[PDB]
């Protein structure tokens, strides 16, 4: 009755510095890039692919129904059904195990899902007149603030979360700082070797010149060491602040998709993929919206006992590098400070779009992994939450 | 081992009009005050719900995760998953059936899923100083038309997409205005004979001078017969025009939640509730975004299909009338034109708040059936899509 | 042309349009359009054949979203002449007066026998400020602030509204929140019987509104019958919420929307056409003065006595004193530093009561001013403006020039 | 009792800089006051005999309450200094120093501050309040440089449109108006190649977060590309009948300019020398159709020879402001000045455009270019068909 989901595929386009390359470029039109390329590698006809699922947490401007937008941008046939999923910063992952369930359920055999975001594009908000006071100070909101990194609760940034975080743990600045460096070194390395080549779909961005293409993500090259210590607290000024702007991930625009199939897919059209992989488990977990940084460390255990696996079998882990004080307390918590945790550098020098960081991470992973090796992919989210997945690299499905 | 999943209540507050009673209400506290009930009318122990999925098409401004400030403005714990979805109109019956896919796998036992939508509380968009001119005039959107009803594709309202619907399938203005005036018409008796009284969660409204309890729906006493043949066109002004304010749904503001069951917990806590039935069948398809208004036509048989029926066997018919010449043109494709469709009203004169209206017709479909008796449930969507759910009415599962 | 002598300048005519509330009957009238409507009524009542007016110069505080040059508007609005000149004139709350005393140099320089100046204002319209795309941070929050504030109402120096201003010179001339609600109950009771007899009806320019469907005209001031004397003791300090506060929103001026103008012309003017004018009267003097912008209220205890020694009279010489009611602190500050406490100030009522159209007032209180004078006496307008500075003019009431 | 003379005793400007360009953090009246003070320094009277101080400032949004006031009050001067901003749109820098020397020709005041200031780059837009805007459905928001500055009110076109007829009517082709603004950079680039404008140039010291600038140099002046110039698009009639481009129109700028005026009296105690000294002769205002503004200055100009008691051929150097070529080159025409001395040094084609602040730019300007006992005239026309023009005398001494 109940089957098992394979990614056949992976494609994540350059990730962009916030006000940079694509500051023209829609989410969803980021969005089906990373889409036409991933269908592409996976071999299956596009007639087999029955629903586009896809995150995005800020969807302020991006018109009607973002997720169809990318499949309709694609190329993808109007005959497409499409969601667009919000997770906070754990949707594009949600999108990928939603698009699991119609293939586990048996409701479809081909779905294509991922995760897009344009911070660059949100829009401030201005009430409408009956919102508004007849004179006076109006306060205008960013949108990135409000619906993307303010705590409802707590009524402050995820900052804050952070720091709360770094200090119940004993995290320390220079820690954090050291895995920053950690995290553009690695992320320098492998863009030295070019480890990116084949994962990355390039976008060709036009506009009164000609046409920029754009092949590189934004902002791994922008490391000074000698700043790093003397870098100002980005969001606790009361004399204790640890988490600075070279520390903590960067706002970014970007698109991240992967192909899925049932067991009969791969076996008639994708047995030599190079992404090919098969979603062992998944599983979300809450907890208090202050320790969403730990989340992780909940979600990760049920996703594992639902794999039939344990930590010290797992190759490779890619936690979503949104503070260096989180990706820390998770290795304390977990016992994974001597793994293989973000080989290839994370949000804090790989940039972090909201919507696909969850699938991006995802691509990433799928690319650094042997035939038979197990990997983990987890990401926190705003409101208190996670969602981790636990996937094993395959040569073919048989 | 793909189990079944019930649905063990049904509830909603009262639809609200545009810039009316609920202007200072969020979307989470509305969808927060109809989840409280449904988990109470359930009669489950919180403890075994552990996910709330809500759907919301405008998200802007409503602070980060609404989904998740929907389950804590209702008291469920910290621990309790969510995700808020966005199918446009069908957000919230897509909420539903994706609660049911949790259940349906073994992954949980309860869940609660719905909508909500405040559109009074919709936000203007400002872009931020990069996508801003250097000088001159400028233009901001309202997020009503940008995000809720304009079509990518084509550009330009829903109700010309409705326009070439009636056109197509020669649906006249006098047939137009003759199913609008049946919706009050049933509005008015069901309000009068209390049909709602079960259904409805009041919401309660803190002013400054003291509260105020909202118990009814807003809008359906409006009606002119008088007046309804001779007022303009409402988008196509050209003299060729059919569609306008009266024969069209409203801009509302709502929430509707349910909570699901697996059969061990159904049979275990819900015994003889009033809204207890069981999901057969949940289908979405999509079409040209032009024809969304046609697209339950095509969703409706498949979901028939795997219910195992036909359309001879559904004993009450709900489709949101989100313009009247959508219905009467699914009536004519579906041969539904002298069935049990929409006994009690709709969206015509009952409203229509985006994310909600899916869950709404599905609350309202639970209280209209007879014991073994099949409902469904659909809803089109803007971009050419919608979604369709079977139901069996049950008094007891064995 | 020029001359060799400092001429003599007087006011044919004088009119005003009713002062609408805050978010009322004008918010679809811009300030020109108002300005326009008291203009028109001006010239009418002035007798002189309108070819002579060549100049026209109108207060305005607030010109943002008005348009070009809004006294321009103004002119056209009513119909005069493109060859007319104009000017928009901003003294803050001195503007609509000092506009009256700039049109009058003219005149006294030789250089024109007809004139038409005033002042309007719609507080109403006056829009929020966004900043363009360089004055933008790249992201956070952005605060829009109100014109009304940021440009009418806010002290640049001390970074308070105009009413802490007040609120200091309360303390600094020991004048309680008793004295304050007594002048205020005052100016609306005198407004209020003002209104009962109809005295108005003569300075008065009425509106015409188109609105959606049909016309509404206009005639009647807006606010002065919104005084409840009970609850007067128990409002609220407007500005200062520390329990040293003293002035509320029913002692202090509102926010409105009006405008007036004057004809002035040279004595060959006003003897060839304006003999039996109503409001026919001759500026005797005029007199600017500043102090610290926070000693605004007591500026125009420093601009009269000028003003008078100017014009060679005393105190106890003047008939009737128009002082605009910008706080009732101020006009009790005024009053005992200037010894008017037992003189007949603001007779028929005031800003308290009245409104205060900012740009409008200083012109405002002028033709109120005229048609409460007998025969051969002296009236006195005086207006406060922010910044630290006043304004005020000398006037005689007169039947004839001769 | 009796009129007497006011004297001009000193003029400084600030720089012209470029729209968003290096005054974008300082603001109109801070910029007043840099002009105000150095203009108070250079007159060589007591600070205690200024009594007023007039200031142009056509956009006066967001830049706080009595934008004159702010000038003043930051330049150092007391607070008992009275106060006015004054709006004659283009014309309003001339007009607040013929309003000052008003005080003076009167009797009411010895000493005068007036002058003129702008900045562009600050000019906000503008949102309505809660009751003038739809309830639901796209709103349009306005730019304050577009609505108050440029926009005509009864013909509702850009002022590039009223000049292009202008152009029509007097037969200015685009090859005359770019000859003439080509000829405007070039006159700017010899003045700015002798430091011709050193005397006249008050530098402006912008804070920063890293470190302070020092402005002392206009922006725009170099930017003539002779090739590009007959290339370029009409900036305001795209019909194909357009001759108005960017290159031959005055651009946006932000900058301001004071001088101090006196009397008789006071310009002989301490003002005998001054490199700026002359005697205001005659101001004269004029209005005619909106449409017809950019040829309103030939209106005053005669008006003010009259007053004056001079000829045309009796003025050495003729100051218009350059608000395109095409008004300039009418007004040539019409006066009859085709090989008189005119914007010998160029003018707001290269130099920039202040709007409240011209009309005493081009003051500033002209009296540093004039021998001892020659005539000057400054002539600018203004927004809704208007124009101010004066006439001056420069003096060494005043007997
Ligand atoms: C940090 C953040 C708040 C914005 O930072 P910012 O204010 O734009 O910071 P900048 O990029 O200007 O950098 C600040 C300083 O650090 C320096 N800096 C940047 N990257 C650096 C690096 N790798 N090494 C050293 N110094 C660095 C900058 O050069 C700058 O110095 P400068 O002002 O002298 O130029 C935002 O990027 C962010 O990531 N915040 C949180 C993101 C998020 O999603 N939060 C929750 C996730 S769940
Ligand atoms: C209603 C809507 C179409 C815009 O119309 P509107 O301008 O708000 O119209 P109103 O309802 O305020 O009033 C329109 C007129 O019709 C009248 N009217 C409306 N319903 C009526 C009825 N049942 N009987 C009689 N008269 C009626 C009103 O009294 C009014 O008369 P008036 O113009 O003489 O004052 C708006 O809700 C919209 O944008 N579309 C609906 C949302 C939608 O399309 N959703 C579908 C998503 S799939
Ligand atoms: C003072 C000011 C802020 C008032 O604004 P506001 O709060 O909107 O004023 P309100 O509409 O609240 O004034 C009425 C309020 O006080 C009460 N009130 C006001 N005037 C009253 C009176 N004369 N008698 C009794 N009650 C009165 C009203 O009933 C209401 O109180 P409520 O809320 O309990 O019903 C405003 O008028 C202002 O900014 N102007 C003062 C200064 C100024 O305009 N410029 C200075 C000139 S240089
Ligand atoms: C200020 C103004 C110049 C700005 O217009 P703009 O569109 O930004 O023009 P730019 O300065 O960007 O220049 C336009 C083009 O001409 C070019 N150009 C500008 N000045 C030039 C010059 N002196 N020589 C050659 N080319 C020039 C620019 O490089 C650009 O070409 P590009 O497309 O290759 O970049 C003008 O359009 C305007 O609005 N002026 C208002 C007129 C006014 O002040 N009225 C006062 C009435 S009294």
């Amino acid at each position: 009755e109940i089957q098992e989901a394979y990614i056949l595929s992976g494609a994540r386009t350059p990730t962009a510095k916030f006000n940079g390359s694509f500051v023209s470029v829609s989410a969803p039109e980021l969005g089906a890039v990373a889409i036409k390329s991933a269908v592409s590698k996976s071999g299956v006809p596009v007639e087999k692919i029955t629903d586009v699922y896809m995150g995005n947490v800020l969807q302020g401007a991006v018109g009607q129904a973002p997720a169809r937008q990318a499949s309709m941008f694609a190329g993808l046939s109007p005959t497409v059904e499409s969601m667009t999923v919000n997770k906070v910063c754990a949707s594009g992952l949600k999108a990928v195990a939603l698009a699991a369930q119609n293939i586990q359920l048996g409701l479809a055999e081909a779905q294509v899902a991922g995760g897009m975001e344009n911070m660059s594009r949100v829009p401030y908000y201005l009430p409408r007149s009956t919102q508004l006071p007849p004179f006076g100070e109006i306060k205008l909101q960013d949108g990135l603030i409000q619906d993307g990194l303010w705590d409802v609760y707590n009524q402050f940034h995820m900052g804050i979360c952070a720091e709360k975080t770094a200090k119940k743990y004993e995290i320390s600045r220079e820690e954090q700082d050291q895995y920053a460096i950690q995290s553009y070194q690695r992320a320098q390395a492998a863009w030295k070797e070019n480890k990116f080549a084949e994962e990355i779909a390039p976008v060709t961005v036009k506009g009164k010149k000609g046409e920029t293409v754009v092949e590189r993500d934004e902002g791994y090259e922008n490391l000074r060491i000698d700043k790093m210590a003397t870098l100002k607290p980005a969001f606790l000024r009361d004399g204790t602040g640890t988490v600075t702007a070279g520390n903590a991930s960067t706002m970014n625009d970007g698109a991240s998709a992967l192909v899925l199939g049932s067991k009969a897919i791969a076996r008639e059209f994708a047995q030599g993929n190079r992404a090919l992989a098969r979603i062992v488990s998944t599983a979300d977990a809450a907890i208090d919206p202050v320790d969403f940084p730990v989340a992780p460390a909940k979600a990760v255990p049920i996703a594992l006992e639902r794999a039939g696996i344990t930590k010290d079998q797992v190759a490779v882990w890619e936690f979503n590098e949104a503070f260096a004080a989180v990706i820390k307390a998770n290795e304390k918590i977990l016992g994974l400070q001597n793994a293989r945790v973000n080989p290839l550098g994370g949000a804090i020098s790989l940039g972090h779009a909201l919507g696909s960081s969850g699938s991006r991470i995802l691509v990433t992973l799928l690319h650094q992994l042997q035939p038979g090796e197990y990997g983990v992919a987890a990401i926190c989210n705003g409101g208190g939450a996670a969602t981790a997945m636990v996937v094993q690299k395959l040569d073919r499905v048989d």
